């Protein structure tokens, strides 16, 4: 329907569970690979007989659990996480940091996957016109790899338009990344996904444990006084994310407009010339250092 294979991905700004202003992962960037229901040359696309459904529930005790649950829907090829402060710039990451810093509450996350098709690539690929046209503008050397450097991660985050950074080539590299991301999708399951972030008081969870009913089972069956945030992937935006009819309608608009809900990616330096590969790796390290949040 819509080509998402080979699209760029910003793993710093990515968020494979959603964003209130975007109907897809905010890290998804325009397609980088050029290609030829109908199978492309060098890859494969398989359709599903139904909306393949799957549910997963997990308690998110800290930002590591949140980032790990996110890593299941956006990892490197082979299940291994991307790392390097993944998703640390996404809005849904700071919101969860704020909600978990309270530390008097337990947060759970439920995921309903409604996957409709699967796409992937085999083992040396054509790239789009704009991608090669932007790579041609890239130097062979990343300046900020030199630790003595006017432009640093903290300097770039404070003022990127400062003369210290404008003298270096760093703003060039960042622009490229800001346009194309840090990775590209080599495999993807597209369709729809509904994720609930549940925020409950520890007193009520103690009450549930006293009653004997399982907290996770009660949360799955219910979707017992909680705060609910709803994140949506795929289909058309519902003007009120918290309505039963909004759910019922978006679930059917998913088929019309599916979007990647669980994908495996590959670093972009595999697509760059060998001379620029190490410089680009340094550049993406600098990018994760400057935009990501280590403290
Ligand atoms: C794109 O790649 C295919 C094989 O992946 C190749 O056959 C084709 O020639 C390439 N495109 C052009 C315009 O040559």
């Amino acid at each position: 329907a819509i080509n998402y294979l080979g699209a760029g991905y910003d793993h710093v700004r990515g968020n494979p569970v959603g964003d209130p202003s975007s109907m897809g992962d905010p890290g998804i960037r325009p397609p980088v690979l050029r290609f030829t229901v109908l199978q492309p040359l060098g890859g494969y696309v398989r359709q599903y007989v139904a909306c393949r459904q799957s549910e997963t529930i997990s308690e998110l005790s800290n930002l590591s659990d949140y980032q790990n649950e996110l890593s299941v829907d956006a990892s490197l090829q082979g299940g291994d996480p991307i790392g390097l402060n993944s998703f640390s710039a996404s809005t849904g990451y700071r919101d969860f940091a704020k909600e978990v810093s309270k530390k008097d509450t337990r947060t759970y996350m439920l995921k309903n996957y409604c996957m409709r098709y699967e796409a992937g690539v085999a083992q040396k690929w054509n790239v789009t016109l704009a991608f090669a046209a932007g790579v041609s503008q890239l130097p062979d050397v990343f300046d900020a790899h030199n630790p003595e450097c006017a432009c640093s991660a903290e300097q770039w985050r404070q003022d990127q338009n400062a003369e210290a950074c404008t003298k270096t080539n760093v703003p060039i590299w960042i622009s490229f990344i800001e346009q194309f991301g840090t990775h590209f999708l080599v495999r993807l399951f597209a369709g729809g996904k509904m994720t609930y972030q549940v925020t409950a008081k520890r007193s009520e969870v103690e009450k549930m444990r006293n009653m004997g009913i399982d907290v996770k089972t009660q949360l799955k069956m219910q979707l017992m006084n909680v705060q609910k945030e709803t994140l949506v992937i795929g289909g058309r935006p519902p003007g009120q994310v918290s309505d039963p009819a909004a759910l019922a309608a978006w679930a059917d608009t998913v088929e019309e407009l599916p979007m990647p809900v669980k994908f495996e990616v590959q670093p972009l330096y595999h697509l760059l010339p060998v001379e620029k590969q190490e410089a680009f790796k340094q550049a993406v390290t600098f990018y994760s250092k400057a935009v990501g949040l280590t403290p």
